């Protein structure tokens, strides 16, 4: 029971704030636990906390980059996915602005935006990460602030079990080898790392040794790692939040297809807590079933 | 060469509004050529001609498909890729309301620097939403196919036309099913998956690589979406690589969906032809991309990379 | 009597059968909108989608310009604030054909205090607000065919019943509902019906008021106003809205260039959203008692 | 012939720099004249200049004040009757932010702003100032940095007559007898105070002797002077380079109907058409004269 990527990136960045005086946040939402927040508290002249609306919020991101702040942006993916795309893409992806969003993703069926990474992987310029965990979230947010660019960051408002250690560093385009296996390689990011983690074990017991690796970094991904990975284990299955279209199952493919070609079987939203978790098909046994698929390609 | 596939379109409305009295037509341009359209003087009552902000438009066309009528917004594929993204997104896809959305994509010409007012990647923005079909006619004929079936068929459609003439590639009764693409040219060595003005290229890149002993399969994929996998798992298995042709960034396009199909159904080396970098290779003059495009010689190339590539 | 809003909904009805241009907007998406009496009956001519008001006064913009007459239904804070600029600049400006029938929620932001303000400074823009049912249902048929921008004010809650069913309603003329010689009380919305209540208090006091509704904000009924003054010497205005920029504010500009009289102005005077409607006339000072004040003030300023 | 009040803003707001450290000034022009003007270069730190769109200028403004900035937002005033309307009343004047906005107005029809005024005299918490020439132009930026909450300052790019001696004090709520007289009361704010003094002199020529009032302060107006006018005078003339609905007449009708009632005649644009621009819309001396000759006649 480690906590919700969303507190963790709260509690970063009041270690932002003491270590780096440029930091700026940027909330809409008006509610208690908002203004009376640790980065409220410590930091009021540098907490931006206004009723306007989110399309408006990234615009005065947008002005507050090119004026030496570095804009964290709270939002939600279904805003960033919807109502501030265009501001994103237009205003803060193509001039290429200093701004870093930490959208919540909420895990109708337009309120869950289950192609946000997919959008911003296709932006240029935007970099795409996705914490599995709280220290992870930490290292993201910390590596997000030193980087010249726009950022995406997924966070998520639920707890997830823990995955790295407390002092885990973070590298736009490198991933994690979390368990070594031969027969198969599971990629995953967020909250699926954790449930590769657990597909391993359940593959262990089969008699399939299967590499784990976590992919925070969707955008610039790790493509000597993927390639690795294709060439030590003939296999991939990968598993993502997300749609199956545009996201972690593409960059692979679109990665291995060019370099080192392989099965990669994509385990994510195929069409539009638990119990939906179940339904879309986001488990470990899920994974396990991937797993059995990817083994059955190759050739 | 063949007329425009602005143009095709243009023509296809006419007949569809002869033979469908439900289709109406959406349009924020109110230049003379506009008022003028043929569609324009045919069936004026069906003509929405209207000065209002391009997600209006679209909003306009969301609101006529819900009161029984097929109303095909001709717009840009700037406009759909930004301030009309999210009416589309929210609006028409997730409803899965019956829009067909014509837009009309600029050449690979930067405007006056504004890269964004370029919409390289409209086809992977429209790819992306849920329900979406997205066709890529590659010729006057093939639109005027793809026009008449996108009137057929229940919910939100994009096609991407063009404004510059385009050679001839398939006959005038071809008959387009969405989900199912084209054998051109018969090839064991290779295939070329290409659609847009990528297909004749890919069709003059076969002839080229003939000469140097190497037989390509051509395919066209006006339908990007819904892909035909069948069609692609079977070039797959008879020449073992493909390569993929699109004036479309290589990311989220024809050639992510290509490598997204072969991946979990039959892995090959997938090599993609595309924009590479949305601001120019800041290595090349602009006369050079300007004239040129991406060219039948980077299909050769890129042929040669994925022979390499086999295992 | 029924809510003003309510009565809308039965005139659109009415209208869509004898009118076959009108059309109905509406971004609300609950099962009571899809299924009120006008999308029921007139299917066809119901626009009804989840986008952003402000792309719904766009779409309405559009099909007044291809021959329907749409009548967009929407709140008085949305006129106010996001849809504000699209109702300037594509509507009012251009002059279009567009009916918004905006109902008014009776935070601070989330209640439009100055709504009829904003909506009267606009050129071309016609401000109606009825009083009761029967007045909707004939605003309604009125907006249907006159041409060119008009707002019109509903509410949620039931009003007390002040007009008779076959009433006529013109832009430009007012209503003497009640004869006096003291005082004009001229009030429209929900405080006509207080307003009569405090003429009946001023009467058992030994003074007369003439009672005026003024649904018609703008085009206001000058003439109606200029003799109320030469007839009665002192005006009291009564509207639920701010006191600057409404009723009062148009009641002042007309008497000060005619006939000046004295004008004393009931209406909200300070925002501070007090969240009953009771507890909020009470707060805001909009209570037929409130009224009874203004006469009090207004026959000393007599000169 | 004296400066344009837009470049006595600009000069007013380098002192401003000077003497208090929190004034910032936000401007999303990107012509070389902004970045160059005397602002940029003396407090380049405080200066935001950033190409974004008007209503997101407003925003950062708006995000500004609320950490203890004073931000000065140059804009226009069609973006504020137009694309920044909604920001400005739904996130400064609601919430009361300490947002200064320096509107430029312009002297099709829309993207002339006729109501600018009008629009935001009725939003709560907003103040409204309108300068008469360069002298009060600066007495009411530095004003207006020292006071609490959002203000709309209406400022123009034409040289416009001096009207004020260089060390004119500028206090919300008061307003300013230029000149004595006791048959009528012109009050004027804007280009239309000198031009009410022209018409004062017309009017003295025949007889008529106007007491002539400058309105800089719009909003909140100053009731007492129009109510200590009207019982001296017995007759008023409003007259604003502003539509004749809600603006300066508006106000003006608005106190005195509920203080002390008397003809208010009102001088300002009629008919909007975007369009000898003075002459058609009716904005002369000759024009107030006319307007003086008709409030006489409606005393009673």
């Amino acid at each position: 029971g480690g906590i919700a990527t969303r507190e963790a990136y709260g509690k970063a960045l009041v270690e932002l704030g003491q270590e780096n005086p440029k930091i700026v946040v940027l909330d809409a939402d008006l509610s208690k636990s908002t203004k009376t927040s640790d980065f409220a508290k410590a930091f009021p002249e540098r907490f931006f906390n206004m009723g306007i609306a989110e399309q408006n919020l990234m615009g005065v991101a947008a002005g507050l980059s090119t004026v030496g702040k570095i804009p964290f942006a709270s939002t939600f993916a279904v805003f960033a996915a919807g109502r501030a795309f265009e501001i994103i893409r237009n205003s803060i992806c193509y001039p290429k602005l200093n701004v870093k969003i930490a959208a919540t993703h909420a895990g109708g069926a337009s309120h869950q935006a289950i192609e946000d990474l997919a959008l911003m992987r296709v932006l240029p310029n935007m970099q795409v990460f996705v914490p599995a965990d709280a220290a992870q979230t930490r290292a993201i947010v910390k590596k997000a602030a030193e980087i010249e660019g726009p950022v995406y960051i997924r966070l998520g408002r639920s707890g997830v079990p823990e995955v790295f250690s407390p002092d885990i560093r973070f590298e736009p385009g490198r991933g994690t080898v979390l368990k070594e296996g031969k027969d198969v390689t599971i990629v995953a990011l967020g909250i699926m790392t954790a449930k590769a983690l657990e597909a391993a074990k359940m593959l262990e017991a089969e008699g399939i040794a299967a590499r784990v690796v976590d992919m925070a970094s969707l955008k610039p991904i790790d493509r000597e790692l993927l390639v690795e990975s294709a060439r030590l284990t003939g296999a991939v299955v990968t598993a993502e939040e997300h749609s199956v279209i545009g996201g972690l199952g593409s960059a692979v493919a679109e990665v291995l297809s060019e370099e080192y070609p392989i099965p990669v079987v994509k385990v994510g939203v195929n069409d539009v807590p638990q119990a939906l978790l179940e339904k879309y098909g986001l488990t470990a046994r899920d994974v396990v079933a991937a797993v059995q698929k990817a083994l059955t390609l190759k050739r």
